[PDB]
């Protein structure tokens, strides 16, 4: 209509990327919400520092229109001839053509851009929303932004990249019986209506468009003064008050923890936080003004898991690492995404080692980003921490475990061998560098290569410029060569093209005798090197601190092994952890005969430690998935590792007692019993299930979730689960809803998850924040796993329509495939994904499980005899 689509490209709105000479420097930003109509408008005015002969003026837009033909004021002040306005879809531009072209902004003065817009706050999470929770029987409305990352341009037109950082004075006229939140504390409130407010917030220091958010609310608060006496409070629903107390608290303690690190004071003069009844991601660091799901913010001690309450902790710590990495210094452009992503994912476990301090969390970081990631990283279809994107569903699919877990990974690395205190000083001499500018990569070498001297950039760029990492081959006790690790045998290890030839710098640490060693292993020792008295036994890359795998020769497994059956605590937690991890990932990857491996899990009757159980049941369900179907091999399986876990399941109990890590120790400890099959820890569950049916009984917080799944997998019924579907809906905590939608994915019974599935379109029982949750929770049942798969496809149509191509976790969903292992299932999924070629953010996941499959079947062919050897010998 007005400011209509066009097919032109003579032009340079034609480029997906904003030119380099158009500069906004002010964003004046208005925008009136009518909540129950489920609309707002806005006008917004932007200041522009033009350097270039343009005839054109173009910045981002999607969805919302322009109402009003738009305004344009020369330096001088005066008003610009404008002939047309035009959009283009294909790079999601607003264009407006003055009528004879004009002239840089040679002084102080700038261009003003005008524009009057209106757009939805319904059917999205994305942009400017509304949505709805119950209070008292009524109810109310919350409506709120979120723009990460290409998204801000849907709430109001913007130049929509992190690097065009300007400065912002927002105002919102909502109803009075609401609040309003921004980045910055309010200025001034004034009444338009005695119905309407007009609610004026204080200029915000320069910030890219992603972080802008505003809300308006009714919500409650509880409060906290930081050392610096600035307000840190979070807002929370009326009836949920009680559950803030928890963030309130950790905000506070790593707050004051994180500004004495970075030596760098908070920008902002309050900081708000927020969890939206329906929200699209995890959380989001808008600068003074951070977002929440209510799982990740909202905790109670007398109904959530410990569990919970590290995810509570570990998120908040996570968000307010950005107030530095993110939004002080951000990436110029998203390949350098992990300079956010990765420095927030390392420094969290610091933030809340400080606030909890019995917590392990230094350790958990293995568990939690370094081994998982070197999973992901050992396929061809990875990519290299600093990633080529060229369109925003690139741009986005890039949130992912490589920018957040091999960043946090390989930081950790370089900490270690640069050593903590160097590290320390060099990010805040970056960090006092770059502050409200943009850094690249490059800049955060030099940046410590200035607090170290060492050969920073040299080392971390084969880490960082290419996918992939090695695994380091054993010969002699001593001698170390290196080649990429790939999990697939047959793959082409010099594909994709990489100018660094996948060789790496590799720092590398070892332990001779409770004493230890440092070497750099340079790229160009082409036949490897010899690592530096009279020695038996040598610790390579203890506490598995380095990114890399460590392949020992066969001798030395094998007697890694008797020493693990002679006294397991030779080693530390982690060290067990590692050596576990790297021999059934080498075992994966035709790189060391399973016998090997299994060969080191046979001490595990005195196993008590939490770090080598995970990674033990890590490796131990993927190879239980591989046989589900196999009636010779599992019984097998089961009968093993159900007789190793025993005693420690034993030990500890079905009742919460210990510290924080025996706690977490205890539910994975348990939840595996209950896998194998263990016929008194499946009875433990349903009892406490029978008696949680019984409507009073409050089960012991951290094994609710085990009780909930395997009480209604094994004694579940319509009774049951419409009981269980009941208490989903009446319960406020959040926490407790995810693990309610957990045990109702859980029922062995097609017609029960069949109406399950139909919920999904009920957005009155399910939230769109859930959707993909409970898909993926029903494909964990051994009916549902094809059920989820086939409902996805079914319903593409319906999903895609729903969350757009460009949602993430949509594109993500199809890695529900990931247990596929024949040539049928894969045949099923090229055939869904020949039907639907457009992916979207999708196109990454789908290369992933599509290899996933493929070394599936491979791995089946290769392994199921040896594997059954083993278990058949020993048994
Ligand atoms: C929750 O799980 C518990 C196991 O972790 C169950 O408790 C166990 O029940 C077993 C059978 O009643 C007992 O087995 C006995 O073990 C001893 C060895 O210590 C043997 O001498 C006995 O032969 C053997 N049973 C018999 C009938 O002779 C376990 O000792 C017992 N206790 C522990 C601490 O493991 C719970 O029963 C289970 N709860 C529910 C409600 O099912
Ligand atoms: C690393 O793994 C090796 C390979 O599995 C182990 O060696 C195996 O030890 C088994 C004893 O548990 C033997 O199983 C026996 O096999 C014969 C058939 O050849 C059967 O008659 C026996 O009944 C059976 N034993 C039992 C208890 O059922 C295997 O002979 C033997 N395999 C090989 C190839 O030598 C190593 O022990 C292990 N190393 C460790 C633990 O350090
Ligand atoms: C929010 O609701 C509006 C109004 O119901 C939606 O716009 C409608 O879209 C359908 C087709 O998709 C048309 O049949 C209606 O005539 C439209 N009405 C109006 C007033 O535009 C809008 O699509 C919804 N927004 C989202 C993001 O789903
Ligand atoms: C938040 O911090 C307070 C203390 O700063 C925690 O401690 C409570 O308060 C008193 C005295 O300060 C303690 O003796 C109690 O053990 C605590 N609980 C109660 C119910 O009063 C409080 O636990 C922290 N909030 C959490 C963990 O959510
Ligand atoms: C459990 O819950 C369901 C849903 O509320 C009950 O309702 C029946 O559900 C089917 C569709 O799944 C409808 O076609 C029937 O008309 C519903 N019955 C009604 C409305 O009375 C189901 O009956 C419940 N079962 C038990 C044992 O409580
Ligand atoms: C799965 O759940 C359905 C739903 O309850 C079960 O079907 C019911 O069976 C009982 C007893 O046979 C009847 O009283 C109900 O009328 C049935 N309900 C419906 C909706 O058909 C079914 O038996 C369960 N199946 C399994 C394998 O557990
Ligand atoms: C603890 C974190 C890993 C939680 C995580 N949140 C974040 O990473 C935020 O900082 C992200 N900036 C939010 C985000 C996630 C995905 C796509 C776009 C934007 C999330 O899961 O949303
Ligand atoms: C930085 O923090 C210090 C100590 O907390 C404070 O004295 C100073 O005013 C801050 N600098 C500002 C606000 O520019
Ligand atoms: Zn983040």
């Amino acid at each position: 209509d007005i400011c209509p689509a066009s097919e032109d490209e003579s032009g340079q709105w034609k480029n997906f990327r904003l030119p380099d000479f158009v500069n906004p420097v002010h964003y004046d930003l208005h925008v009136k919400p009518l909540l129950e109509e489920d609309t707002y408008t806005g006008t917004v005015s932007i200041s522009i520092n033009l350097s270039a002969p343009t005839r054109y003026l173009w910045l981002h837009l999607r969805e919302t229109r322009i109402t009003r033909l738009p305004e344009l004021k020369r330096p001088s002040g005066d008003q610009v001839q404008v002939r047309r306005c035009f959009e283009y879809k294909k790079q999601e531009y607003v264009v407006v053509e003055a009528e004879e072209e004009l002239t840089p902004s040679s002084g102080d003065g700038l261009y003003l851009l005008t524009m009057e817009f209106a757009g939805w706050l319904n059917g999205s999470l994305v942009g400017f929303y509304r949505t709805t929770y119950t209070e008292n029987g009524r109810v109310k409305s919350i409506a709120a932004t979120d723009h990460e990352p290409t998204d801000a341009r849907k709430s109001f037109p913007c130049f929509d990249e992190p690097n065009k950082k300007a400065t912002y004075t927002i105002s919102i006229t909502h109803p009075k019986e609401y609040g309003a939140l921004s980045n910055m504390p309010v200025a001034k409130e004034e009444s338009v209506d005695d119905k309407w407010t007009r609610t004026t917030f204080e200029k915000s220091v320069p910030m890219s468009t992603y972080l802008v958010c505003f809300a308006v609310h009714q919500f409650d608060s509880v409060k906290r003064i930081s050392n610096s006496g600035k307000p840190l409070t979070i807002y929370v629903q009326p009836e949920q008050k009680h559950t803030a107390e928890y963030a309130a608290n950790i905000t506070k303690s790593v707050f004051d923890y994180f500004e004495e690190y970075f030596a760098m004071n908070y920008s902002l003069p309050k900081l708000d936080k927020i969890a939206i009844p329906d929200f699209g991601t995890g959380a989001m660091e808008n600068w003074g003004l951070i977002t929440y799901r209510e799982t990740n913010l909202l905790y109670d001690p007398k109904e959530s898991a410990s569990s919970n309450q590290q995810r509570v902790a570990t998120v908040v710590a996570h968000e307010l690492v950005h107030q530095w990495f993110g939004n002080i210094v951000t990436m110029d452009w998203w390949e350098d995404l992990w300079l956010n992503e990765g420095f927030a994912s390392f420094f969290e476990f610091l933030g809340v080692n400080h606030a909890e301090t019995d917590w392990q969390m230094r350790d958990q970081m293995l568990l939690e980003d370094v081994l998982p990631v070197q999973e992901d990283d050992s396929l061809m279809s990875s990519h290299p921490i600093i990633v080529t994107v060229t369109t925003p569903d690139e741009i986005t699919s890039v949130f992912d475990g490589i920018s957040y877990s091999k960043g946090s990974s390989i930081l950790r690395m370089l900490e270690d061998w640069i050593k903590p205190e160097n590290f320390q000083k060099g990010c805040q001499m970056y960090l006092e560098k770059y502050q409200f500018k943009n850094a690249k990569t490059s800049d955060f070498w030099a940046a410590l290569e200035e607090a170290s001297r060492l050969p920073v950039k040299e080392v971390m760029d084969t880490w960082t410029r290419q996918m992939g990492y090695p695994v380091l081959n054993v010969n002699g006790v001593k001698n170390i060569t290196q080649k990429r690790f790939l999990l697939d045998p047959r793959a082409n290890p010099s594909q994709p093209p990489s100018d660094l030839g996948y060789t790496w710098n590799i720092p590398v640490k070892w332990t001779e005798d409770n004493i230890t060693s440092s070497v750099l292993f340079n790229r160009s020792e082409k036949e490897g090197i010899t690592l530096n008295s009279g020695n038996a036994f040598l610790k390579i890359n203890p506490d598995h601190i380095g990114f890399y795998r460590v392949n020992y020769e066969v001798a030395t497994w094998d007697s890694i092994a008797t020493a693990l059956s002679l006294n397991h605590k030779t080693f530390s937690s982690a060290d067990r952890a590692s050596l576990i991890d790297d021999a059934f990932a080498l075992a994966r990857a035709q790189l060391l005969d399973y016998k090997v491996a299994l060969n080191l899990t046979k001490y595990l009757k005195r196993e008590e430690n939490f770090l080598p159980w995970q990674r033990v049941i890590s490796a131990v369900t993927y190879i239980i998935s591989m046989f589900e179907d196999d009636k010779e091999l599992y019984p097998m399986i089961e009968e093993y590792f159900q007789g190793q876990v025993k005693p420690i399941a034993d030990s500890l109990g079905w009742n919460d007692a210990g510290d924080h890590v025996t706690k977490l120790l205890r539910s994975s400890v348990l939840g595996f019993a209950c896998k194998m099959g263990d016929r008194e820890a499946l009875n433990n569950a349903s009892s406490l299930f029978e008696q949680w049916l019984n409507g009073t009984v409050s089960l012991p917080v951290n094994l609710r979730l085990l009780v909930y799944r395997y009480g209604m997998q094994n004694s579940g019924n319509e009774i049951s689960w419409n009981y269980t579907l009941e208490q989903y809906q009446k319960t406020s905590l959040a926490q407790e809803k995810e693990k309610l939608l957990y045990g109702l994915a859980s029922v062995k019974n097609v017609t029960l998850l069949s109406r399950y599935l139909d919920l999904l379109k009920d957005t009155n029982l399910i939230k769109t924040q859930d959707v993909f949750t409970v898909i993926r929770y029903i494909s964990y049942n051994s009916y549902g796993k094809n059920m989820a798969w086939n409902w996805i496809q079914l319903n593409w149509d319906y999903l895609v329509n729903r969350y757009t191509l460009n949602n993430r976790n949509l594109g993500r969903i199809v890695t529900i495939a990931e247990p596929f292992n024949t040539e049928l299932q894969l045949w099923q999924m090229e055939s869904f994904f020949a039907k639907y070629p457009q992916a979207g953010a999708g196109e990454k996941p789908r290369e992933q499980v599509l290899e996933t499959v493929k070394n599936n079947i491979e791995w089946l062919k290769q392994h199921r005899n040896t594997i059954r050897e083993w278990f058949f010998n020993l048994l």
